């Protein structure tokens, strides 16, 4: 019974390493819809929002198709990754629950349309080019304006509109929240958003039951920017079977980029050139300088609730620099 | 004929308080056209950007017509009240030699399509009743980025490209400033950028010929976004003939947004209830809480060149105050 099979792999959504690409294949590259279906009924977050499941369903299969099959790497998979990832960290000791039922929801949300609609290029590819999407969006931010605005359209296809029983005030903050979330996945925002969650790490703050004491909306809304943000480059801390697949298909994309800008005569972006790439020199600076530093301020600041995925990033460190 | 009246009146271009009215209707509704057809003869540009003059034409009827001329304020009058009074205080004694031929086309072209395909109602508005534009701009300087999108898009159609013989670096350098610029006119932009102007006018240094020093981007692009700001924010600077049209105009549309809102049940936004609004008493406080801060800050920056500027400010506030 492949049912079967989905319902147990299911099972793990509460852990790291969840097993996402087979959840891919049992599910018929639905893991975006399957996921995230679980962790709201994990959540009881239809009971919560009184969200019709068929209109739950009807939404997040719309979302998931809006996601490209072509794209090796920005596609419904590292969405429902995304998903998940996030959903675990929310649940972490020092955090669990300190946001609400709808600053939950809006973490795990923005997670599911972080990405939606990519075309599997860069912004500064798209910028480049003159593309459509880099003239709306005036060259700031442009994918992710555009995966916010995607997500929220969705809404309003028929029967979709998971946040109908929201009150007004409770869809102005949740649409606030993702908007912020989201425009922080941009990877030009990560050295400011990393320098926010060290001074936040340094005037630390949490009860002696170890949750974290964050009073404004300030601080919470950028522990959930890095959160998601960390989710979005936690590829490193995966078991590593499963971060090698992630490597495999975003060398796949970078270079199918590199292709179109070597066609075109455009210069070749970082990491993009399929005749000049060392994919393990690669992902090993990009542990040392992006991945660690990130995943070692958010260790400190859920202190010790990371410690098993901080040391799976440095396991996974030490065995691509081995195959130098 | 007409047009000798016309050129007749178009002899004031480098003058505060020109007639633009005048000029909207002596051209044939087309007061941007002919505003910036003078201005780029004024200073030279055609040439220095070799802007064929039917490329430069074509353009500028094609940006014309995609203001409202349904909207009272924020119309094709309003772009080129904006274009010639950001061209005036370009040519502020304190400012000369400062800005590259580059940075003045910039300015210009920024306060030229500052407000194309402006709807008449505001950001909030537009947020509030879930346009497509805050949909598609994330509730974020809705308007603003919009402005930008279409004054860029309309450069691609036929004979438009009055950039076609820009370097590319020239052109790069020009769309971010071009951004940069009218992405400050967002009134939620106004108090930390007037903060920044407070800062700058406290610590700021001059050179030997007694002209502003600008050491870098930062500060060069601060000084032309407060310097179009001021010029969007200048009708009560002006003599009080023309800033009253612009009071007439200003809360004619406004009082059609109240409309619009005092329909679907909306809380009618301050100033747009033509049933309940002091017209005379709005302006004072605008004046008061916005425009002459932002003023006697500009006003500081380049001080004396603007003082009968903000002695008219002065006088006008005086009179509406009479007015109560
Ligand atoms: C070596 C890169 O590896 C990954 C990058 C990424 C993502 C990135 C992206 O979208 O934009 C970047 C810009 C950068 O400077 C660095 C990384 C990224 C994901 C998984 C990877 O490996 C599994
Ligand atoms: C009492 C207000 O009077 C005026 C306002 C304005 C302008 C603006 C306003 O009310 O909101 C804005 C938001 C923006 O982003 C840019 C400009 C404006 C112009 C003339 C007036 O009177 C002649
Ligand atoms: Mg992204
Ligand atoms: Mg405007
Ligand atoms: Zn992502
Ligand atoms: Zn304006």
């Amino acid at each position: 019974e492949q049912e079967d099979v989905l319902a147990k792999e299911l099972e793990d959504v509460n852990k790291w390493g969840l097993h996402v690409f087979r959840i891919a294949e049992l599910s018929g590259n639905r893991p975006l819809t399957v996921i995230m279906h679980t962790i709201f009924q994990e959540r009881d977050l239809l009971k919560t929002f009184k969200i019709p499941v068929d209109t739950l369903i009807t939404y997040l299969m719309t979302l998931e198709d809006h996601y490209h099959a072509d794209v090796a790497y920005h596609n419904n998979i590292h969405a429902a990754d995304v998903v998940q990832s996030t959903h675990v960290l929310l649940s972490t000791p020092a955090l669990e629950a300190v946001f609400t039922d709808l600053e939950i929801l809006a973490a795990i949300f923005a997670s599911a349309i972080h990405d939606v609609d990519h075309p599997g290029v860069s912004n500064q590819f798209l910028i480049n080019t003159n593309s459509e999407l880099a003239l709306m969006y005036n060259d700031s931010s442009v994918l992710e304006n555009h995966h916010l605005a995607v997500g929220f359209k969705l809404l309003q296809e028929e029967n979709c509109d998971i946040f109908q029983n929201l009150t007004k005030k409770q869809r102005q903050s949740l649409r606030k929240m993702v908007i912020d979330i989201v425009l922080a996945t941009d990877m030009s925002k990560h050295m400011n958003l990393l320098a926010d969650l060290k001074t936040m790490v340094e005037t630390k703050k949490v009860t002696s039951s170890g949750v974290l004491l964050l009073d404004n909306y300030s601080d919470r809304i950028q522990v959930l920017q890095n959160m998601v943000h960390c989710a979005d480059l936690s590829n490193p801390t995966k078991p590593l079977q499963l971060y090698r697949q992630w490597t495999d298909r975003i060398m796949e994309e970078f270079f199918r980029q590199g292709d179109r800008e070597r066609e075109r005569g455009m210069e070749i972006s970082p990491m993009c050139d399929k005749h000049n790439a060392s994919v393990e020199k690669s992902q090993v600076g990009f542990i040392d300088y992006i991945v660690h530093p990130l995943w070692e301020t958010w260790a400190d600041l859920v202190h010790p609730d990371a410690q098993d995925i901080l040391d799976t990033l440095e396991d996974n460190r030490e065995w691509y620099q081995s195959t130098i």
